[PDB]
């Protein structure tokens, strides 16, 4: 389902990168569910370098999306798309928020996270905080902890780290590092492992719980190595608007026409694309929201 040969020409790629909370039952639908984290990667062979840029769930933004969806062209939460569309209006919602066509996609649900973190033989994570980092309270399901200090964690404690918010002054934004931190740490680990043939078995222990839109086929590891050295430095960012609460008791995120654009044309020359001068996205600026820009409206 990718129309791009990024890959197969070694070009500097755009891979939107995506954790689904697909629930208890996957009967109905296997891949249906919610957005637990949404990040835009760029990956450049030739300048060798790779940049993350995590996507606020919370911003206010005009759902892009199929003419035969309920939700599109309706003022929601960037968290709604996958929501109400899936993957694919996660995708065309997320291109139309960038102002760019975005590569490849992948989605990854719970226990895919869970596993792969074991199967790198887990990983070491700090809790800053006094107390322990966990989620029972809101989620008793999720009964696993991360203690204070430094720690040699399980997928399952791993999952904990990277969703706990409520006890997080950052909020979300807290929240999003650490999701960062466990991605950036899981391939740390993959690639030290540094054997196509343990690379193998790591997308084969998590391929029953992760759609891709790459083809994945044979002959597709001399391509995807093309990449390997690139993955040795990662550069993360975090997109954010300025908080506002709406007509409802709903509380969102309204990005500002100034920063948009700088974070577009940022991941723009990371993919070898011509930056615009003038914005363009499918969200709400903070501006035309708040009637500053002296127009009409």
């Amino acid at each position: 389902k990718s129309k791009s040969h990024a890959i197969e020409e070694t070009k500097p790629f755009s891979i939107l990168l995506m954790g689904v909370d697909t629930g208890s039952e996957h009967r109905k639908s296997k891949w249906s569910g919610n957005s637990d984290s949404m990040i835009l990667v760029t990956i450049n062979p030739k300048t060798n370098k790779t940049t993350m840029t995590s996507l606020e769930r919370d911003v206010l933004i005009k759902l892009s999306g199929p003419k035969n969806n309920g939700q599109t062209g309706v003022e929601a939460k960037l968290n709604a798309a996958y929501a109400s569309g899936g993957a694919e209006m996660a995708l065309m919602t997320v291109q139309d928020l960038l102002d760019i066509n975005v590569d490849y996609f992948m989605q990854i649900n719970m226990q895919g996270l869970v596993d792969l973190v074991n199967a790198v033989g887990g990983i070491t994570v700090t809790n800053k905080f006094d107390f322990p980092i966990s989620i029972a309270a809101n989620e008793p399901e999720y009964k696993a902890v991360v203690e204070p200090g430094t720690h040699k964690i399980n997928g399952e404690q791993a999952l904990v780290y990277s969703r706990m918010r409520y006890d997080d002054p950052e909020g979300d934004y807290g929240r999003q590092k650490r999701q960062r931190e466990v991605i950036q740490k899981v391939l740390k680990k993959i690639l030290a492992l540094n054997s196509i043939s343990s690379y193998k078995k790591i997308l084969s222990a998590v391929s029953n719980n992760m759609q891709t839109n790459i083809e994945i086929s044979s002959k597709t590891i001399p391509n995807l190595l093309a990449y390997k050295d690139s993955l040795e430095h990662i550069k993360s960012y975090q997109l954010k608007g300025e908080d506002a609460t709406l007509s409802d008791g709903g509380s969102y995120q309204i990005l500002t026409k100034k920063h948009l654009l700088a974070v577009q044309n940022r991941i723009k020359k990371e993919l070898d694309k011509k930056r615009s001068k003038t914005l363009k996205t499918s969200a709400i600026l903070y501006e035309d929201y708040y009637g500053l820009e002296h127009h009409h409206h």
